[PDB]
């Protein structure tokens, strides 16, 4: 857990959130644990969906899109390796909805780097037991 | 999957949605994969929080609450093991957020006893691509 | 973990025996660890046989059927997952040389409804530091 | 297959049937899948039994040892990978009880030295679709 | 037939973690991938609980008992609990002969490296014993 | 650990130096850990390579050839095992280069029966903590 460590793995979420194709946000988020990078997610629409456009034609967020911890979590629960006990980097604060399954999911601690608009789930992720540190 | 084990499938849904605290509504979620149950999850408050009532005053389902889906989607991150190429049974037909992520899970099938109030996770599992039967 | 958990997993056990074709016995038997049902297992012949009679003509036990504890250890035996640490559901008690399996298996704990005509197996689980409860 | 490579497997079952303690009769029986040995087993009392001698105060045999086939599964069951598809080496051929359940293991093929008194068990293995090879 | 900007994001996440390797002849990094998922990130240096980080002699040579970052990438996978079978590469540093060899015996399908380096015969190795190879 | 068992590890890595097709000197490894043999490696040409014969016709050693201690580390990474805290039973003294990797894979203890021509890479276990016996 070394400082130098850490900026590595919040790189690495910022690289593959410039992946989403998404133009209103581009989100990243990794799941690490015991030296290893389980899961990168970025949000997109899912998998084999007509369009990888994120978008309304008003510019608002197709509902059918995912979110970064969404997808991680859900690569987790397809992987063969546990999520439980890992950390998890974000280039944004997670959604509440989506820090009520990041603290269920038994993830000790969260690092995010940009602060996103609302900021309620930073504090969903700290009553569930997550500790959170800015970077 | 004869027929004869589907039901005890679907049965043991509804087993394990008996053991919830929710009072709104009993939801029971099954993963079954290789003659496995991977995964049991039924709704409720999340681990380690403070009360296990699911219901606010009003009648109203807190919103810390997590569904039988989430829940159940959420121990296949938590442990080893793949929910990919697996299928879903579920006392209640699944909503449409959690219908997003079961897709995205690569979820074959879903197993449903009971229609919802609304029914537009049903039409949003075949439309993703999942197959959807009612029992 | 859980006085309504434990008795679901019971339940399920007797679900699972039902599946059972033998008509001079129907018994169950599943693996337990970590929330996840690994193996369930019933009494009955042998995958493609001729047969899902388990009787003989004479309405003897045909000798090529396979007991549920036999069952609940082989599909451990072909999973990827480990019995070790497990804990074990039957509608019976297992008898001496399941038993005698059960406990080379690492298996911590075996719950069990039916007391069985000839006990001996149970006396088998004792002596090999298994620890056994009826319910 | 290569038929050097298929002595060491089998002369490695004699190898560790040489570890027994039991003077009746001492049996090896080694797992092999993908050329790699999942399980080595030999006859003997469960891990932790107060002797490890196998016989009872008249030469008999004591009804708690295991067969070598039966530490081969449960060690198999114990372990974290399949023995569906793969191939057996034992010393002697093995017994109906063992033979029932290596077949609903998924085991490809038998490989035997000695054949035993009793030969049902060859038998039993031949017809549940068991290839069978003595060397 | 892996989509060019995650191609990319891969080979880039091997040239952070080569910014660790403390040596300074030098830096490489091996990123391991399979099923999405980064198994294994290795890069160059001396074992764990060696005298000394410094992978470098009074000369400027490298220590002898300096790993390679692939030698590491396998080495962790050894120690981790899933399999490298199946899985591709990513190099910052095209691998030499001796770890190309290990690479091919490991099952890994493909290597992406994007500095060659003085010597090609490490690709040499790996092209002849069936496993692709992709310089970006 | 026990003297029968050791030895038992010891002769089945001679088993495996035999099925070397390498007429200039034949090796074997075997991991060994929590009672089981994880890998069998042996000195040859890598998998699917157009010949199996290890020597050159000017009788010198191909350099594709992998030590038995490099199929049985590469075995491991493809295993889906852990070589960490394992005990590594050699015909020989594995090379310094074969040394550092074992050192650094977490490899409690190295076995071997015959010394190579060249000790060093036994002082390099030495140096870098990994025990040794000689038996
Ligand atoms: C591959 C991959 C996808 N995802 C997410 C991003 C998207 O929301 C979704 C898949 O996006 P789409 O990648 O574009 O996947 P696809 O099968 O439809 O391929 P294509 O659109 O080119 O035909 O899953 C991750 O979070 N991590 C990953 O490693
Ligand atoms: C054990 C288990 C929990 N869950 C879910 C249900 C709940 O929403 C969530 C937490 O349940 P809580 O069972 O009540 O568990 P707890 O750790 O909070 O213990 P307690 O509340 O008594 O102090 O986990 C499942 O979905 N399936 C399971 O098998
Ligand atoms: C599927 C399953 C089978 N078994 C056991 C019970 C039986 O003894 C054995 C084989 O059962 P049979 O289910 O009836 O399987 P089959 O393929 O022979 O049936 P069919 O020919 O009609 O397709 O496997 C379990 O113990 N648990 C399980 O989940
Ligand atoms: C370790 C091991 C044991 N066994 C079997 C053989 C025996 O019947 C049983 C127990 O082996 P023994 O281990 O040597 O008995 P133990 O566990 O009590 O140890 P000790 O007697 O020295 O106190 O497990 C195998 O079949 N394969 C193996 O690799
Ligand atoms: C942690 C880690 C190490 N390595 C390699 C790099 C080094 O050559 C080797 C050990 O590195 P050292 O990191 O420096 O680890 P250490 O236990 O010696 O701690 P320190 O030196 O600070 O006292 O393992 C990787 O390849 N990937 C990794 O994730
Ligand atoms: C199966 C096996 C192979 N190996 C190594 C030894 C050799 O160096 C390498 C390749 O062996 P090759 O046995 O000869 O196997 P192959 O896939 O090349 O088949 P073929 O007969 O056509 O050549 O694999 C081990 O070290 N341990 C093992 O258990
Ligand atoms: C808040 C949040 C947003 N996003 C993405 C989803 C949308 O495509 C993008 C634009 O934000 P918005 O649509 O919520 O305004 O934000 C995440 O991926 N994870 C998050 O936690
Ligand atoms: C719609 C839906 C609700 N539930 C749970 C949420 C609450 O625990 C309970 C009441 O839901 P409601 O508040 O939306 O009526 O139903 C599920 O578990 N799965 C579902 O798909
Ligand atoms: C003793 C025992 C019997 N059985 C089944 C075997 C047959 O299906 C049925 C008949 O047994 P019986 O012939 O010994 O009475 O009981 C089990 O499934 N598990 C057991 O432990
Ligand atoms: C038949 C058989 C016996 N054995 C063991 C049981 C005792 O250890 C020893 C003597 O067998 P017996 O006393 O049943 O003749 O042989 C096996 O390990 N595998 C077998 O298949
Ligand atoms: C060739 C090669 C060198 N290296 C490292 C060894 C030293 O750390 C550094 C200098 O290489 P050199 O000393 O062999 O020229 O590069 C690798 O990590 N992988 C390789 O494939
Ligand atoms: C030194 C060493 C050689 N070998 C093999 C390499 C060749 O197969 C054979 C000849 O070695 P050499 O050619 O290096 O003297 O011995 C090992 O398997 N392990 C070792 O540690
Ligand atoms: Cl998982
Ligand atoms: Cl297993
Ligand atoms: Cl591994
Ligand atoms: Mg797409
Ligand atoms: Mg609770
Ligand atoms: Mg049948
Ligand atoms: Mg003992
Ligand atoms: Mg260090
Ligand atoms: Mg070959
Ligand atoms: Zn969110
Ligand atoms: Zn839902
Ligand atoms: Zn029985
Ligand atoms: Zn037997
Ligand atoms: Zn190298
Ligand atoms: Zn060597």
């Amino acid at each position: 857990m070394k400082p130098e460590i850490k900026e590595a793995y919040m790189k690495t979420a910022e690289l593959f959130s410039q992946v989403s194709n998404c133009k209103r946000m581009k989100v990243g988020a990794i799941v690490v644990k015991n030296g290893s990078i389980l899961a990168h997610g970025w949000n997109g629409t899912p998998s084999g969906f007509h369009t990888n456009c994120c978008e309304l034609e008003d510019g608002s967020t197709n509902p059918f899109v995912l979110h970064a911890e969404q997808n991680a979590l859900v690569k987790m629960a397809k992987s063969s390796e546990s999520i439980d006990g890992s950390e998890l980097f974000c280039t944004h604060s997670p959604c509440p909805d989506c820090s009520k399954m990041i603290a269920q999911a038994g993830v000790k601690k969260v690092y995010y780097r940009n602060e996103y608009r609302i900021t309620d789930g930073i504090d969903v992720l700290q009553q569930l037991g997550v500790e959170v540190e800015k970077m």
